[PDB]
RNA sequence: GGGAUACCAUGUUCAGAAGAACGUGGUAUCUC
């Protein structure tokens, strides 16, 4: 299918480069009074392919890979601007 | 007695392209 195990594999596996810089920022941090919790997924400290949320967290952790790799267009955006990559960045 | 998050610690597992990440021992809060 396409999650977790399928995700982390899209993520680094598919759009997993030098550089690109991955940013999954845990927010909402669970509580025994309301576990739910979203993640962040974004890179580059600006780009974000996506959000999840989830009662036991994870499958916000998850959700959040699932999210990164719902954007082909995104993903595959990626791929070429990988390849592209101009010179002079930090 | 079931289940969930978390703290201290430790590792296994998913997968089976690739590699990520979850599990596990116990204390506790909540909850059923």
């Amino acid at each position: 299918g396409s999650l977790d195990m399928n995700a982390k594999r899209q993520l680094y596996s598919l759009i997993g480069y030098a550089s690109l810089r991955l940013h999954y920022v845990t927010v909402k941090k669970p509580t025994a009074v309301d576990p739910n919790s979203i993640v962040e997924c974004r890179v580059g400290d600006g780009t974000v392919l996506g959000t999840g949320v989830g009662r036991n967290i994870k499958i916000a952790g998850i959700r959040a890979a699932e999210n990164a790799l719902r954007d082909k267009k995104m993903l595959d955006f990626y791929a070429k601007q990988r390849a592209a990559i101009p010179r002079s960045e930090s």
